[PDB]
């Protein structure tokens, strides 16, 4: 059993560390808006959109029951970006950089919660 405040206290620093990567987090701070970006097939390819602001809101409002659900949303966000974009693209490279920041910080936190 994990209380929402316990999850917020433990996990919010890991999310904030991603936000503090600038410019790498900028594309991830807002939901992808295909109409703004001229990528009309986006929602045909990415079936379950996710972004940092959604994850933040879910942590803030206690929508995770256990911490691996938070990890799942983080990884879904990255998988969506790696899927839609080419390996040579800026957003793919930024995705990878954020994913490495996450990888390095997440286990000490998960180990403490478990
Ligand atoms: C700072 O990094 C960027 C800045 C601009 C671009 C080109 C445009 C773009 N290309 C974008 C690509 C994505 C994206 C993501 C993330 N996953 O699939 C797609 C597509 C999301 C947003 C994207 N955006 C929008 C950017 C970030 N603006 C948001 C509004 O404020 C100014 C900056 C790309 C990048 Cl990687």
């Amino acid at each position: 059993i994990f209380k929402p405040e316990e999850l917020r206290q433990a996990l919010m620093p890991t999310l904030e560390a991603l936000y503090r990567q600038d410019p790498e987090s900028l594309p991830f701070r807002q939901p992808v808006d295909p109409q703004l970006l001229g990528i009309p097939d986006y929602f045909d390819i990415v079936k379950s959109p996710m972004d940092l602001s959604t994850i933040k809101r879910k942590l803030d409002t206690g929508q995770y029951q256990e911490p691996w659900q938070y990890v799942d949303d983080i990884w879904l966000m990255f998988n969506n970006a790696w899927l839609y974009n080419r390996k040579t693209s800026r957003v793919y490279k930024y995705c990878s950089k954020l994913s490495e920041v996450f990888e390095q910080e997440i286990d000490p936190v998960m180990q403490s919660l478990g």
